């Protein structure tokens, strides 16, 4: 029981099985003994322990993974109930040794066979609650070893389907998705070419593309153009994609992995795309239903149509977000842009003191009014922009007399002008740089990570794109009175035994590599030499010192 | 900056098309609401951003239902494009440039070769002037001492084996004196013959006669 609520929400050791269960009710020897010792010394926390049950047996891999994992909640449980808070910087530091050594034995297996790496990494554990190391290594939030080069070419392998389109790829989905005949035209992994092509998860995802494409278009054209009493078919469209994405949105949040109401709305709340979504549909249903009335409500209507086109034109992000390129550049547009609101406040300080100082210099005799608000920001705003404009600013004064104090505004001006310009853009400039490395690296890391989630939610959702998503829901509920692969992958025993003798070599490899690098290192070599010849003076001084003569 | 003008161009068209779809609500379907909303939007974050033509000061007409929304947007629209995007692009320009610095000057190295064979077969005559030159190549077609090789003689190809095997022989008696008096080599040699040493005075020690 402790070990499932460590572990996960899915995770079901073996122990609860009634299986064991009914073995254990009426009180044998275990399979894998290592096992159950390897998780006894993790959860008592003895790490040496720990370590020398690791390398023995099989499913060194997997066990490395669990026991991450298992640290990890366990830091995480000790760092909450008011503990010596010393336990936890240990519980880490376990953790951080077993996710090292798992990534190091993968790496070593990468490079001593390939293809058996990749079989590694997919076949379904018995031992484990029918999981692979890939869910392991997801759910241990471990970000080095789905980056590793093996795991993309994992997640490549199961993103392109039974596909190859290994060279040029990307044209030929659209041809298909948009010519059926030129499916044919296609090699396949080894009538059902149809079945196979359409349920690949990358044409499901230009299929979406060009569907989002379309509605973008239609939502255009929509607002662009003037709008009658009753809507136009275009309209119809639009309206009706919104309501099967709201619908789509339902379903998502009802089937979700947890298994309370309450818990799946506040697990699906979690990303800021879901929350910014369901906050765009109900602005657009508000706007929906002031459409369809008079004159001004519709024009509010209209008005809100009009704000809405703004975020449907940012999502894009999203869809760009799967290029290699232009996912690191959105992440690192997100941090540089904590980093200009930061550095924005002080330009509206100063925007602020310049905008007042002028509208109370020039205009002494103004009745209380909000344009006075308005005053302030507007001209000081876009005159940093390339609208510097004199006779707006310090007006020339047949000639109306000047008002007292008029040859300051220009004064104030220059400063104001030489800050913002030239200081402040400036230092910005150098933040931006000399805060990149990192950022590209972090942005890096992070999108490799979360390839492999893209990959599993274009993997679960129906075939049809929004718009047609309607039918895909009825065909639901007509299954709903009634994995080969894209996750695991199974095998026979002699597959399994192989595989199993490859993971032995290959830990057995990787010590004896790591034992024979230590040894030849120049630090143990000075030591060594230092010991030994310390004794052989010792032992040299006895021989001089006793002699027969 | 292909690749960063994607984002540029999306930002663009969603401004451009806020600020026409709020501004002119009575507007027939002509393919000049296709130009309203890359053209203005486009010169203005190059120094076009007059405060009058965007939000228009409306003896007066009526103000068009919110109009106030296009100088926010305008606002938010500007921050973007030149003090996010433009600045990241100066980031991304600053850290990728002596790899390219580095390798263009190596690729320039490699074809000032191609550079140089490629003026030493074309005719004398310039292009204006090169029929002249396929006129006489009409009458070389009834019909390389240097500027690629060199030939010489047999005692001075001697003369260059020689001093070829004198180079290479250095070489590797340089190599194999440089790689000998390592640090790392005299550890090894050092730490071998501790070792040796030792076991043989452990031995001479164990053979004592009285
Ligand atoms: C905000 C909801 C209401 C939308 C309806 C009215 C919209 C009117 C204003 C448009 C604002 C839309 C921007 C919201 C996008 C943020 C999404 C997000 O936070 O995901 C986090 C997202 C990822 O978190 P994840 O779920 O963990 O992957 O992080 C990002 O990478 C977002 C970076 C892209 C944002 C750059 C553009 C924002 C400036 C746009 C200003 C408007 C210009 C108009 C001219
Ligand atoms: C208007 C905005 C519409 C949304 C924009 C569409 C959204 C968008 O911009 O990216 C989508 C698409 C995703 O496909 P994705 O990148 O995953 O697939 C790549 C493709 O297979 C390339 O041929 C591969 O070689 P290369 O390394 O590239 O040399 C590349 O490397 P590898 O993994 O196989 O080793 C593959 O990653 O990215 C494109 O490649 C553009 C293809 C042409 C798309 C044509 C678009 C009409
Ligand atoms: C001059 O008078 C023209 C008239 C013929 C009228 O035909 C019209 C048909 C619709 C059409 C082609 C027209 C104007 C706006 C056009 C929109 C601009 C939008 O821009 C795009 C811009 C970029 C896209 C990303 C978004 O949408 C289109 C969805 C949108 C777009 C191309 C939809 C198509 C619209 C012309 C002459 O006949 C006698
Ligand atoms: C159009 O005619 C208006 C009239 C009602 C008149 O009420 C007035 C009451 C004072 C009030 C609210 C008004 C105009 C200037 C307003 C100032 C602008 C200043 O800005 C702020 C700007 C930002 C702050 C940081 C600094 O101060 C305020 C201290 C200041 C401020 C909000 C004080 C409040 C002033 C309107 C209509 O009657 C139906
Ligand atoms: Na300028």
């Amino acid at each position: 029981l402790v070990i499932e609520y460590l572990m996960g929400g899915a995770y079901r050791c073996n122990y609860t099985r009634k299986r064991f269960r009914t073995l254990y009710h009426n009180l044998n020897h275990f399979p894998f003994p290592f096992h159950e010792l390897m998780v006894w010394a993790v959860l008592m926390k003895r790490q040496k322990m720990a370590l020398f049950f690791w390398q023995h047996g099989e499913e060194a891999m997997a066990k490395a993974l669990v026991a991450c994992k298992l640290c990890k909640a366990m830091a995480h449980e000790a760092s909450e109930n008011d503990m010596v808070d010393d336990i936890s910087q240990e519980l880490n530091h376990n953790s951080r040794d077993f996710g090292q050594l798992a990534v190091e034995l993968l790496d070593q297996s990468y490079k001593q066979d390939e293809q058996l790496a990749m079989k590694l990494l997919t076949y379904e554990l018995k031992n484990w609650s029918n999981a692979t190391c890939l869910q392991l290594a997801v759910a241990a939030k471990h970000r080095d070893f789905i980056a590793h080069t093996c795991s993309q070419m994992l997640l490549t392998d199961m993103w392109m389907g039974r596909l190859r389109m290994r060279k040029n790829s990307g044209l030929k989905v659209i041809l298909g998705i948009l010519l059926p005949p030129s499916i044919l035209s296609l090699e396949f992994k080894n009538g059902r070419k149809i079945y196979e092509f359409y349920n690949a998860p990358i044409v499901k995802f230009w299929f979406y593309t060009l569907a989002y494409i379309g509605y973008l278009m239609l939502f255009n054209y929509i607002v662009l153009v003037k709008m009658e009493r009753w809507p136009s078919t275009q309209e119809w469209i639009v309206i009706s994609y919104i309501f099967t994405l709201g619908i789509e949105k339902m379903r998502e949040i009802l089937m979700s992995e947890p298994g309370k109401l309450l818990q799946k709305v506040k697990v699906w709340l979690q990303e800021y795309w879901n929350v910014t979504d369901l906050i765009a549909i109900l602005l657009f249903s508000v706007g929906m239903i002031l459409r369809l009335q008079d004159q001004p409500f519709r024009s509010d209507g209209r008005v809100i149509y009009c704000v809405n086109i703004i975020y449907w034109y940012i999502r894009l992000l999203d869809i760009f977000g799967v290029n290699k390129y232009l996912g690191p550049y959105v992440m690192m547009i997100g941090k540089m842009m904590i980093d200009m609101m930061y550095f924005v406040i002080i330009m509206l300080v100063v925007l602020m003191s310049f905008g007042v100082a002028r509208q109370a210099i020039l205009f002494p005799n103004e009745e209380p009014s909000w344009k006075l608000a308005k005053n302030i920001f507007y001209m000081p705003y876009w005159m940093i922009y390339g609208e510097v404009f004199a006779d707006q600013i310090d007006p020339p004064c047949q000639l109306p007399p000047c008002k007292t104090g008029a040859w300051i505004v220009p004064a104030i001006m220059a400063c104001y002008l030489l800050v913002a310009n030239i200081l402040l853009v400036n230092l910005l400039i150098a933040v931006f740089n000399n805060t990149f490395f990192e950022v590209k690296s972090i942005s890096n890391q992070v999108w490799k990570f979360q390839r492999y989630q893209l990959i599993m939610t274009f993997h679960e959702r129906p075939v049809l794109p929004p718009p047609l998503i309607i039918f895909s829901h009825m065909t639901m509920i007509f299954q709903h009175v009634c994995r080969d692969y894209g996750l695991k992958l199974f095998i026979t025993d002699d597959e399994l035994k192989k595989v199993h003798d490859f993971e032995e070599q290959c830990i057995e490899e990787y010590f004896r590599e790591k034992d024979d690098r230590f040894n030849s290192s120049n630090d143990e070599r000075i030591r060594v030499t230092s010991e030994r010849v310390e004794n052989m003076s010792m032992r040299l001084e006895e021989v001089n010192e006793r002699e027969h003569s």
